[PDB]
């Protein structure tokens, strides 16, 4: 015996399947990181069928901001969808929202970059220790 979920929204323009709200509880857990939710930290859900769990069906998983922007091509987030359109954002704080805002630009293209490495540069005998044998 749990409260349900009251079928009852009131939207227009808003993505369902995405939402975004303040964690009521600290018992839900990401699974992205593996790691618990701590209650007031802001958290978004997006409805998808559990592989591991066919049985369940039409489920809602739940990730912490910082992981659904990573996760947010592995999840399944198109550039059409911004955090505006994450149901709840609008009820939000400014505050919280322009940090979704600066986390999630909607329409971008990003592009992996590769930096530099060391590839030795070896110099003349120095002052060292070595290993020992059986
Ligand atoms: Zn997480």
């Amino acid at each position: 015996g749990s409260s349900g979920s009251s079928g009852g929204s009131k939207a227009e323009k808003t993505l369902g399947d995405f939402a975004a709200e303040y964690a009521k509880s600290n018992r839900s857990t990401c699974k992205g990181c593996m790691e618990k939710i701590e209650k007031g930290q802001v958290r978004l859900s997006k409805k998808m069928v559990d592989p591991e769990k066919p049985q369940l069906g039409m489920i809602d998983r739940w990730y912490h901001p910082g992981c659904f922007v990573k996760n947010r091509e592995e999840l399944g987030f198109r550039p059409e969808y911004s955090a505006s359109q994450l149901k709840g954002f609008s009820l939000l704080a400014t505050e919280d929202k322009e940090a979704l805002k600066k986390q999630l630009p909607g329409v971008k293209s990003e592009g992996k970059r590769k930096g530099d490495e060391v590839d030795g540069v070896d110099e003349v005998a120095k002052k060292k220790s070595g290993p020992s044998s059986g």
